[PDB]
């Protein structure tokens, strides 16, 4: 198994607020495959200049899809108190064929702080963190989204300058606040900003800090990071599963300004993702420090038949749902 750093010392963890109806917002960002919203590249062959029908597995025309987000944590003029999250962590979801995902859609519009309803800032974009696995359940005092056995963790950090891959033994801790312990009301993860996105000095391990707080990693088989380069760019996000394990897309390395998901990463998990979470994150700003950050978007993958358009430099900049009804149908046919 691979070292994956010390166990936290903290006897405790952060508590957590819960306010569902703070995250409870209507801001419509549905799929529109005219402009090649959550497309996976077909990689394998060569495509210029040409429109081709071809089935595989895709999100659907017009899906909404499941909208989450982040807010700052509870805080006084000088110090950061009580994180403050939606119910994610409770709401385990069915992988099925997996999913891709809008992020930071909205940066830098002008949008609520969350946890401030009547304050706004500039929105930055955010990444999302993902639990995945074959066997969920309760923990302890009963409430939902405990992961069994090797879960798979995607979990952003670094001030938004890595991800991390993990696939451990999540061992939940028993202190005041954390899943074994008393208190318990969600798990999540968090950041620092002040102290940990200073100048030149991120902190590439304070999100994976804040998780080590509320579970013990046991028996990882593999710890994955992948840089990421600081922008406000909005991108797309993929992943799916084979027999030779879990596939991770991005819009980032391959196709930065136009959003085409390629493969980046084949993951060494064999044992089938069943089910998954979204990872509540909390920023733990001072008051005078809070930001907005632009919500994401979960969209379900599916086997469809796509009208696909290929431009002459090989990227796809239009695409028909045939499925979605009979004019679109006709239009592929
Ligand atoms: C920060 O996280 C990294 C993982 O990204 C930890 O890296 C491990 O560090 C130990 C030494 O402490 C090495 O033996 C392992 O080989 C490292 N693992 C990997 C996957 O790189 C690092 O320990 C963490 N730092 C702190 C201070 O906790
Ligand atoms: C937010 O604004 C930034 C800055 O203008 C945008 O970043 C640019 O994005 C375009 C592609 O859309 C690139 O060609 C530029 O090189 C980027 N500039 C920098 C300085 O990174 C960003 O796209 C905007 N985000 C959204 C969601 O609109």
């Amino acid at each position: 198994y691979v070292d994956v750093g010390p166990d936290s010392v903290k006897s405790a963890c952060i508590e957590v607020d819960i306010q569902q109806t703070f995250f409870d917002k209507t801001w419509p960002r549905p799929i529109d495959v005219s402009k090649a919203d959550g497309i996976i590249y077909p990689q394998g062959r060569t495509y210029s200049n040409i429109t081709i029908t071809y089935q595989g597995l895709f999100p659907y025309q017009g899906d909404h899809g499941d909208m989450y987000v982040y807010s700052a944590g509870h805080a006084t003029g000088t110090t950061p108190q009580k994180l403050f999250v939606a119910n994610y962590s409770q709401d385990v979801k069915q992988f099925a064929n997996g999913f891709v995902v809008r992020i930071g859609a909205a940066a830098n519009s002008t949008g609520t702080v969350i946890i401030s309803p009547s304050t706004s800032a500039t929105i930055r974009k955010i990444y999302p963190a993902f639990m995945l696995g074959s066997s969920v359940g309760n923990f302890s005092d009963g409430k939902m989204g405990r992961f069994f056995n090797h879960t798979l963790v995607l979990l952003p950090d670094g001030c938004g300058t890595l991800l991390r891959a993990f696939y451990c033994i999540l061992e939940p801790r028993s202190g005041n606040h954390c899943p074994a312990g008393n208190s318990y009301t969600s798990f999540a993860t968090y950041h620092t900003p002040a102290t940990d996105c200073s100048d030149g000095n991120y902190n590439r391990n304070a999100s994976l800090n804040s998780f080590k707080e509320y579970f013990n990693l046991r028996n990882c088989t593999f710890m994955y990071t992948y840089n990421i380069t600081e922008d406000e760019i909005l991108e797309w996000f993929g992943i799916t599963q084979t027999a030779q394990g879990v596939h991770l897309f991005s819009s980032r390395y391959v196709d930065l300004y136009g959003g085409n998901m390629f493969q980046f990463a084949t993951l060494p998990v064999y044992d089938t993702i069943k089910y998954y979470s979204i990872i509540p994150h909390s920023i733990r700003s001072i008051q005078s420090d809070r930001k907005a950050w632009a919500a994401f978007y979960v969209y379900k993958l599916q086997p469809l038949t796509f009208l696909l358009d290929f431009s002459v430099d090989g990227y796809i900049r239009r695409a028909i749902d045939c499925g979605f009804n009979d004019l679109s149908q006709l239009h592929c046919s």
